[PDB]
């Protein structure tokens, strides 16, 4: 209901083929009227050299999730969306399991979208918070 | 000379084994007295679904580079460094070639480090700018 295109998790996941989301094991898991959820493994694909989840990989999950959320909110026959600005606080380290990100809208303007993205490990504790600004660009 | 540990590009690259840097093809390329440089391919490993460099992958390169820069600046027998906050402006899209990131220090404090990280594609034009805040934590 936030959504223009009704999210279809199969197509969301399928669309990742031959892109970093596929390579890192990102999976779109759920959605409702006001949020979209995706997760990613915490393993050697996403670790930094000390064996913790790479802070950048948290940002890949957040930008994948928010970029897809924007795509489901715009008129795709006339517009596409690109990342404009992203920021994140790294709150807790993760070593294994999966990290789950939930995106909610802060503002869907005509020319920019701002997304609130909350990540947590399998213990449910906040691990990262991101805010993503997307630009809406005419095709 | 910014550096405590003299950067050794072979060991920097070798240390990425079984981590996301290895998976994405990140390579530490150069250093001097005040900067450290690494690059990453722009291909299917790092694209988003529309065939452009994923904004998150830019952030992986930036955080890999800055995290390593911090590691070379602290007393590693007593401290380690973790990402605390990261932000980036996505300036231009890239489709192919490599993206090159250069890290310079803004502030190396006792408990935090702040890094300025500039990325550009092979045409030399700015593609992303990031600023990274690292926490210095006692072992």
């Amino acid at each position: 209901s936030l959504w223009r295109q009704t999210p279809d998790l199969e197509q969301l996941n399928a669309s990742q083929k031959n892109s970093i989301g596929d390579l890192l094991g990102i999976r779109f898991e759920a959605f409702d009227d006001e949020s979209l959820t995706a997760s990613m493994p915490v393993d050697s694909r996403t670790h930094q050299p000390f064996g913790l989840l790479h802070g950048g990989a948290s940002v890949v999950l957040a930008e994948s999730l928010g970029s897809m959320a924007s795509y489901l909110c715009v008129d795709t026959s006339q517009y596409y969306c690109v990342g404009l600005e992203v920021n994140a606080n790294h709150l807790r380290g993760l070593r294994s399991g999966r990290v789950t990100a939930v995106a909610r809208a802060i503002h869907l303007g005509r020319t920019t979208h701002v997304w609130d993205i909350r990540l947590s490990g399998d213990d449910g504790k906040p691990s990262c918070i991101a805010r993503l600004t997307m630009a809406v660009v005419p095709l």
